[PDB]
């Protein structure tokens, strides 16, 4: 079971579970309009969702949960997960966001609402921060898994002993991933003080990622397209192998 | 910088000393009550903020931005802390204690109500301490708005460095409190993580709250940049 993994075993499992990088729809009309870019981003996200499920199922401890809880975590976290992926990819492209290898955008290219440019600006900042911190791949997979387990946990609520067990199991897996992060940092040769400071610096960034997702989710719901937001039923369907 | 020299004990002492008082609701409609209470709390929050070590080292403009971004999170975490010992209830004030069902009469707040309850219950199961609480609140103040400063000028860059250094000092403080309490090294890193991860959820609740204010046509109750600037300048 997941709770028995060593730090080295957890890292290996997470790295192996990594999803592929997808391309955006090839050769779209350029310049973009507000709708056309959204069409590209939405299509891309839709295609990544499938791979995210595959990834999620390989996150140690995820499948120990009921299907309902597995769906609830994905519901709450999908955009955060996509965004941290985006920020990781964009690290060595200052001033730009690498949504896909064939879709590298600066803050002016894509046509966007001014609410969108704020989010874009926030994504860029986060990416620079990771660049500055010299974030490592092994740390990234830990953070992405933390987002998956953490984002929807406080809203299980609640009662039943089983509901409590589920929450308890999530927190224990979270603890193991924390252990893993620290193990990586110590292994790298950071002092105890630097280890504890870096951990905190990384986790605090997650709150910003939650903010960006909240803002993005907000915009998504204001689109009279009745969908790019995956439903509970859709996510559940996708979960059944 | 003065802040950068503080020990863990001094940091805690300063923070405990800066705590605002717990205010009473004057009239014990939900929007009417939150508004009356929040308006009076804001005044105390500004003065609490100016007492957080490192905060007044920032430009007046940067202080306003931090508060602008953090204000609802700070109100909300105060509420969660106050409600900690009241399972199933939110203690908006000593004379305003609400359960989930009175939280239904209040329209689209039921979900936010539930999230708040869930956070308070998390605090309860963690045995969150007053000393840890004041650290968390300070972290929210310095962290929520730091990524949207605008960089550019040398000053804004120097401002961000300073914020990050103070945050590191608060991390040190938290760890010290835990070691002092007898936690093993492992338990210290774990609890640190658990505490900080709750902040993602507080941000989430603040965002839903804002979302709800706008849909309620209550955009007006939000402290504006200029309002905050004038309160600080006092
Ligand atoms: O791998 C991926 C795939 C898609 C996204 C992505 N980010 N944003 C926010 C955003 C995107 C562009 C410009 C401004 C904000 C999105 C929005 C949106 F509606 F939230 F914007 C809608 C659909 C997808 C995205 C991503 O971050 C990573
Ligand atoms: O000590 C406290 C603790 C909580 C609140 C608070 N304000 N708001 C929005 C709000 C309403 C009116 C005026 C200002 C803010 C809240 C909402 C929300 F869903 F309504 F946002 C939901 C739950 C709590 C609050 C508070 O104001 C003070």
């Amino acid at each position: 079971l997941a709770l028995s993994l060593t730090a080295d075993q957890m890292v290996s499992a997470l790295l192996d579970a990594e999803p592929p990088i997808l391309y955006s729809e090839y050769d779209p009309t350029r310049p973009f309009s507000e709708a056309s870019m959204m069409g590209l981003l939405t299509n891309l996200a839709d295609r990544e969702l499938v791979h995210m499920i595959n990834w999620a199922k390989r996150v140690p401890g995820f499948v120990d949960l009921t299907r309902h809880d597995q769906v609830h975590l994905l519901e709450c976290a999908w955009l955060e997960i996509l965004m941290i992926g985006l920020v990781w990819r964009s690290m060595e492209h200052p001033g730009k966001l690498l949504f896909a290898p064939n879709l590298l955008l600066d803050r002016n290219q894509g046509k966007c609402v001014e609410g969108m440019v704020e989010i874009f600006d926030m994504l860029l900042a986060t990416s620079s921060r990771f660049r500055m911190m010299n974030l490592q791949g092994e740390e990234f997979v830990c953070l992405k898994s933390i987002i998956l387990l953490n984002s929807g946990v406080y809203t299980f609520l609640s009662s039943t002993l089983k509901s409590l067990e589920e929450k308890d199991h999530i927190h224990r897996v979270l603890d193991k991933i924390t252990d893993t992060l620290i193990h990586l940092m110590a292994k790298a040769g950071l002092t105890l003080q630097q280890q504890h400071q870096r951990l905190a610096q990384l986790l605090l960034i997650l709150s910003h990622i939650r903010h960006m997702s909240n803002k993005g989710m907000e915009h998504l719901y204001s689109m009279k397209c009745k969908n790019v937001v995956p439903s509970y039923d859709l996510l559940l369907e996708m979960l059944d192998a």
